[PDB]
């Protein structure tokens, strides 16, 4: 269902897909241009790193995130609720919140988009690619570049399968015969474009 917490069964770490239209049929990350799915009741599924906020950084086995919204003051709301609900502590809209034993939070698929580039050496060159789970380990209210308040979080890896970079995802990646996915009649429509 939409609100399937981890791994979708059938798609290793790995799969590289060239258009987000892809990515949300996958069922990997449902929306199609949202950076985020969640429910503010619930918790959050998915997210798509794709660049965008100049404070994050992207470590591969741990990266910062920023929330949405906000001209004014983001709030513990929508998705930002919805990832902050993932965190294994009890919800604190005002200062944030940290779990110790945040592997016991609930995972969040991260796909990482070639438009993270500029700012992260683990962003695919081409595409989307499914890095795997991942666990909220803190989140907190921070005056943002806009001199408004933004939600941050702290995200670390969490899955019993390698990161694609490591030379381990690697093997996985040639035993599995992965490759950049492209919708049926692309590469042969830009072909004929002549």
């Amino acid at each position: 269902p939409s609100n399937h917490y981890g791994p979708i069964p059938g798609i290793p770490v790995g799969t590289m897909w060239r258009f987000r239209v892809q990515v949300s049929e996958s069922g990997v990350h449902r929306p199609h241009v949202a950076g985020i799915h969640g429910r503010s009741n619930d918790g959050a599924y998915s997210l798509v790193l794709a660049g965008g906020y100049e404070d994050d950084v992207d470590h591969g086995n741990f990266f910062t995130y920023t929330g949405s919204g906000g001209s004014c003051d983001q709030k513990l709301t929508n998705t930002n609720r919805a990832l902050a609900l993932n965190c294994f502590a009890p919800i604190n809209d005002q200062e944030g919140a940290e779990a110790k034993d945040w592997r016991s939070g609930k995972p969040v698929r991260v796909v990482r988009n070639v438009k993270g580039g500029k700012n992260s050496k683990y962003a695919p060159a081409e595409g989307n690619r499914y890095d795997g789970i991942y666990k909220v380990v803190k989140y907190w209210p921070e005056k943002g570049k806009s001199g408004f308040l933004v939600w941050r979080y702290l995200l670390r890896r969490d899955d019993d399968e390698p990161g694609p970079w490591t030379k381990e995802g690697k093997d996985r990646i040639k035993k599995l015969g992965l490759t950049m996915q492209y919708p049926e009649g692309y590469l042969e429509a830009l072909a004929n474009a002549h």
